[PDB]
């Protein structure tokens, strides 16, 4: 049977105070809602809407055509929103889970296990809950005495027993599909805020005699739903806490767990370390023995064995074999670097390919270029890429020496074997085993200054 | 009725094993006593006296002329302290507070509403107290069946009922300021410290019948005295969860609030993101949407609506709307960034201004100088604005591009619509829509390797 | 009477997780073995062997010659690696402790006390002891009447009542060496790991009628034995939380103490300023009134009265008084700086000596050179020290000024009183107060770009 998610997106946000739509608040450099559509697309789901409201380019912009979008004119409530989806999904058949947009930390493990506990119960909806330590204000779980739901019970309608039960609604179901779209029909606005919970159709379908089931999360910081920029600290700090703790437990070295952030989509290998303040996130790839020095911050980059960053920035880049880079450099989209290259301080790479033991030891700029292997850049040296409307590329062969203060004036291309020397404006293609020079020489101006 | 201040700064500071007086080390960019200033003049007051010891050119220097200056000799306590102020306010009549200059947390809220309360009962004296979880060693506030205070007891005076007291005195009073300085007279040393304890003029107050009242601050915090480096580095943490909690409940993320040290004189705007690490001091405004990224340091600087700082140090500086910084740039004094510019890597501006749409993108330093709109600066380029007496001003006009690796040599004026080729030093003015180049033309020696 | 070491350095280190050997992974920059290397040392130890397993080229790399080694061929438990220490010290007389190469927390003063206490007991074997909240699983100490062991009783072995003692083995123990030798002999290996346990010679000591004592240390946190990459940061936390209280009470301020990672063989004079992210390392002294600023890094350095370094990377360099280094700079091995030195942003500074008020202000290399006292580097400059073979030496006078954007083409010296013309690359001597200048002048062609 197929499996459908909803995503609810379209929230007002006032307790935010953004001028933003709050899922598109970032936690590990990722809007919160995109957090949750990896989670529901790695559930196994087969479509996916996302409900927005006006205003909602940024969102459609960000999660492209991984979703479908419904519009939300007026914020009515969850199960409201949930209605607004009917065009793409009013006639499937199948699961469907709702889970709002506020609620990062979702795992894709406890959809996959909420859907298949649904499925294999026939049930008509199941409520994911969890046990909470602190429980006021949460609607309680109360079962019936066959184990499924009984009813879940605000607070505000609760006995005093009842109040004392943990077991809460994480407000994320699983539906039968043509039940849930059924039953939205019937849900009505009648209470103080005049808004349609979605809540209320698992009370309808208990009402007809259906099967509700419950599936209890082990982990209650996986539901925590974020409404203000001190519980969004929060979530950047469990998520924190869970990532760290998993690469601690594949080998990997954290200095200080505290002030290191790895983002979910990073894959470590063992016996690295990762010095204090590191920040790794987006689609990272790090191979082993690697050492991520203090203070980096690193994204969408692959960096191989044994590999050496320090006190750097790296974006969309990759890095090979014990390649050692910084302090203080900075790798750019496009940057490709070769295994045992160097990359000093002070040393920018973009768009470049620097080959396996070249060197670029300080104080250059490298964009648009190809640099042989063994290659010895200069420093001060600079490709000189860009006329104002078009780049241009250098090429370099292997084995040359590129003096310091070197402009290479693209596009232009150096031989194998090559001596440019110090100082010079390189304007003209240098042929292997030679010696290009373009300075002025020496005046000596003796007792000038006495 | 007037309103005066008495800042105790001149004890010796023992605990704090410093050669620097106690009051001169600092909290969030700031010397303990500038803070307890700061508090004071915003609490209404009309002259604040500061008493000093030997060798205070530092304090006097850092305070300036927004305080007076009194001279304690020798450190015989605290109402011997009070009494250096003599030739200042012995005559004057309205209120005066008594602060040390070691309680930096101290709010102008809280003094503002001490002296309210004090005038409102037309009282002789009141004491600001607060209610700890241990009282151990502090004096206990005790009330009589009025609600004033009936004594202050200290820790060996107490019944075993008085030392189950909370609330307890935290070291400052308002004083009606003649009555202070009349009872200060009969205050005695006969103890064994051989101190004068300014809290004696209380009993003094009491023992003729006058009206001591009592007013409770509801921070404890604020009125923590920094005694040694441990209690400095406590006051530092106060500060921070005071402040990094007032602009998330005002729309600023902060990603990681332990790790984000805001002084208490910088203003954030909603959507701003605080990246890791970032430390703001001094009188900053950072508008809207802003982005400091992480590790970043930034004093006494205005950075406008959708700016974007990474990993840079910025002083004393301005950066226009949808500005870009970094990473690692410094801008320093004087720096005026306009909107939609770009300051890239390994970039260094000083008393420059930088126009609307101008990029100086890597490897550079400008200094002295105005680059008019949307002109490209390139890689390498230098203001050369100094010759070792005196410095000079570089002017680049608009729609200019400045050559990699190019020395300007200022005094020097480039026109709009300029090419200056790369490697060039330019010594003379270069007029509109030309073409200046200053470098060796290009001797390739074929085979000179072979 | 002599003392000796064994250190056990040669286990699997499963839990690790690892393909290093586990007493090589780092604490405060230096492998656990070397912290208890150091510590055994210190106790004033005459010899040290060291316990070895195969591949143990890196263990014996790092110590080199301040330990023996033994080898120990397959890993049957810690009496079986101490029995490998036979060729060394079977014959050796006095005191031999023997302590786990994984325990980097073990101070030399905690060992000079255990050994003491042993000697002047004359005991036969000595346990070091410590009383912990949770005991559960260690071996409990079981006193006898005299205050000396009864025996030391494993969990499993224990009766209810014993598992209420809180004071527990730490496994390090102090030995009669001619005992020790003697009783490992008779240790069996009839248990379910087949293991050879060390505690066991306490045992057989025992029911010899031989004295054991007991020293217990009052710091449980120093015993901590590291098995995983938790317990790895957990001893980076506790090393941290050591050196930061003692600087901090010893006239240090430590802005931020859970940040900041202070090696333990630094020394810091008082009224130092280390601010937030500061990580100091390796033998490095550190005068009075320096600061430290944010996020630097300093390795193996001296850094003299009143320095201030301001977010850089400093690595076996030595800074003198009162000078300015960063932020982003970086002194590499061999960097001299003498008193008033100014270096800049983006600065690196490698073998090089900076004599008294030089000033290298940015965007410099300065490399196997000598720059005279006050001596301006205009920004740009390079040392071309390498020719691709060899290095060369630049020397610059005294009261020089060298212009910006110069290249220095080494073996080459500039005398006193030396203006070098922006743009010039130097491959001849210049003589004191000389001008040189090796550059093209400037062609300006007028409305070229009309
Ligand atoms: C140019 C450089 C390579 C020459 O060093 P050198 O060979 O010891 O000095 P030489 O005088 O012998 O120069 C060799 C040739 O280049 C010529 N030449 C030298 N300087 C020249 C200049 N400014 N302009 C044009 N030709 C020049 C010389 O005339 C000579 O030519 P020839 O053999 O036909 O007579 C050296 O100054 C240099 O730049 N080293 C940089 C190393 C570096 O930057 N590493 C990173
Ligand atoms: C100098 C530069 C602008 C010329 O590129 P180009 O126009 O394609 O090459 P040209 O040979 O046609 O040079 C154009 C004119 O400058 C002249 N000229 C060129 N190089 C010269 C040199 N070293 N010295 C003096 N005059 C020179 C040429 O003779 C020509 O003059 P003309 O038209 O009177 O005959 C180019 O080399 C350059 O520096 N680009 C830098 C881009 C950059 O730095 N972006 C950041
Ligand atoms: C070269 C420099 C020092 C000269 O400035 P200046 O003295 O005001 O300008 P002048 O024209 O008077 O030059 C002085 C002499 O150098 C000569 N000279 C100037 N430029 C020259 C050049 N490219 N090539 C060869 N000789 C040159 C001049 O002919 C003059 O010589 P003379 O007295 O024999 O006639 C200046 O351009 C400079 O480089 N300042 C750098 C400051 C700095 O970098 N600080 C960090
Ligand atoms: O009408 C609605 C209400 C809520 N939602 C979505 O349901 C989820 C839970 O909605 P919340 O109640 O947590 O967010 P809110 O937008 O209502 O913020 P406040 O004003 O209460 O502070 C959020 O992700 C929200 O975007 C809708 O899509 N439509
Ligand atoms: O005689 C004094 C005593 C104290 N003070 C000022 O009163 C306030 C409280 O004085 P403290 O007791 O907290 O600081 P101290 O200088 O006496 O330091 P120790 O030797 O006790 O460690 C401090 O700010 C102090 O500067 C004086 O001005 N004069
Ligand atoms: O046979 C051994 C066992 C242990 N040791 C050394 O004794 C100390 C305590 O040994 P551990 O039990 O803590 O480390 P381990 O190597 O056995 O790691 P696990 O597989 O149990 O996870 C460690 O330092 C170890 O190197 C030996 O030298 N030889
Ligand atoms: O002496 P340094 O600074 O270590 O480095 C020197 O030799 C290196 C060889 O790799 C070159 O890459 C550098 O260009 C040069 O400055
Ligand atoms: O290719 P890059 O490195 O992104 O940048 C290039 O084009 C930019 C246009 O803004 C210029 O400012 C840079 O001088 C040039 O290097
Ligand atoms: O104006 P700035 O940037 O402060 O500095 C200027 O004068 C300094 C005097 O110390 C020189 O060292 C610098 O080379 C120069 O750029
Ligand atoms: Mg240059």
């Amino acid at each position: 049977m197929r499996r459908h998610a909803i995503i609810l997106a379209a929230g007002k946000g006032t307790r935010m105070k953004s001028k933003k739509y709050k899922v598109l608040h970032e936690v590990a450099g990722k809007p919160m809602v995109e957090h949750v559509l990896e989670s529901v697309k790695g559930s196994g789901v087969d479509q996916v809407v996302t409900i927005v409201g006006h205003g909602a380019e940024s969102v459609k912009g960000h999660l492209g055509e991984r979703s479908l979008y419904s519009f939300q004119e007026e914020q009515l409530g969850t199960a409201h929103a949930v209605q607004m989806a009917k065009s793409h999904l009013e006639d499937k058949e199948g699961t469907t889970i709702v889970v709002c947009g506020d609620t990062p930390l979702i795992t894709k493990e406890t959809l996959v296990t909420l859907i298949a506990h649904h499925e294999d119960a026939n049930a008509q909806a199941t409520v994911l809950s969890a046990s909470i330590q602190q429980p006021y204000g949460y609607g309680r779980i109360v079962r019936n005495a066959s184990g499924r739901l009984e009813r879940i019970v605000e607070e505000k309608d609760a006995t005093q027993a009842e109040k004392d039960i943990n077991e809460i609604s994480s407000g994320i179901f699983a539906f039968n599909n043509k039940t849930l779209f059924e039953k939205l029909t019937q849900v009505k606005n009648d209470n103080a805020q005049g808004e349609y919970y979605l809540p209320d159709v698992l009370s309808l379908i208990l009402n007809d005699g259906g099967i509700v089931e419950v599936y209890r999360t082990n982990d209650v910081e996986e539901i925590m739903g974020v409404n203000d920029r001190v519980m969004l600290s929060q979530a950047e700090k469990a998520m924190q806490r869970r990532t760290n703790h998993y690469h601690m437990l594949n080998g990997v070295t954290i200095i200080d767990p505290d002030s290191t952030y790895i983002g979910p989509d990073v894959t470590i290998g063992s016996d690295t370390v990762i010095e204090p303040g590191v920040r790794i996130n987006g689609r990272t790839e790090i191979g082993e023995d690697v050492v991520i020095g203090q203070y980096s911050e690193i994204n969408n980059s692959t960096i191989e064995n044994g590999a050496c960053i320090q006190q750097s920035v790296v974006n969309d880049a990759s890095v090979g074999a014990n390649t050692k880079v910084g302090p203080f450099a900075q790798l750019r989209p496009g940057a490709q670097l070769g295994a045992d290259v160097k990359v000093g301080n002070f040393v920018e790479i973009k768009k470049a390919d620097l080959k396996d033991g070249a060197k670029v030891s300080h104080l250059s700029y490298i964009g648009d270029a190809v640099i042989g292997e063994r290659t010895n850049i200069g420093c001060g040296t600079i490709t000189v890429n860009y006329d104002g409307e078009n780049k241009f590329k250098t090429i370099v062969g292997k084995d040359s020496f590129v003096g310091c203060n070197v402009n290479l004036v693209a596009p232009v291309t150096i031989g194998d074997d090559v001596l440019v020397a110090a100082g010079s404006t390189i304007t003209d293609d240098v042929p292997n085993d030679s010696l290009a020079v373009a300075r002025a020489r020496q005046t000596t101006k003796e007792g000038y200054r006495k």
